């Protein structure tokens, strides 16, 4: 897998963000995660968390997996990095997302995220509290 450049256009919610990628606006859906919706318990806190992480980054990167790069809604499916730190992993590690939507051939970081979920859950964070 390889990191590629992108720039923030706007934070949307916990697990989607609008980025510029190869010079075109795209909504990205974070691979391998699922955040509570805004109206749900922790929904505002998961939006805040992603928004801060992407709005504060000096450098946003996009990393596609080995499988499909866009979902059925036209969202890009990637791992997103903010100053070298994976947003997908960080949400999970903070108990603001669950590992979810694990499809074969787009699952390179599954075990990494599962480990982070186990630590969040051990720490009773947020959705595990
Ligand atoms: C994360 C992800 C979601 N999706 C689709 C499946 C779900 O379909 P349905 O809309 O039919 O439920 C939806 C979940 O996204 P949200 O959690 O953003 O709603 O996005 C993929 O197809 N591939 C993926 O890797
Ligand atoms: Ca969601």
């Amino acid at each position: 897998l390889h990191k590629e450049p992108a720039t923030l256009i706007k934070a949307i919610d916990g697990d989607t963000v609008k980025l510029m990628y190869k010079g075109q606006p795209m909504t990205f859906r974070l691979l391998l995660v699922d955040t509570p919706e805004f109206n749900e318990k922790y929904g505002p806190e998961d939006s805040a968390f992603t928004k801060k992480m992407v709005e504060n980054a000096k450098k946003i990167e996009v990393e596609f997996d080995k499988g499909q790069r866009t979902d059925k809604y036209g969202r890009g499916l990637a791992y997103i990095y903010a100053d070298g730190k994976m947003v997908n992993e960080a949400l999970v590690r903070q108990g603001l997302a669950k590992v979810a939507y694990v499809y074969k051939g787009n699952n390179t970081h599954e075990q990494l995220l599962r480990k982070a979920e186990a630590q969040a859950k051990k720490e009773k964070l947020n959705i595990w509290s």
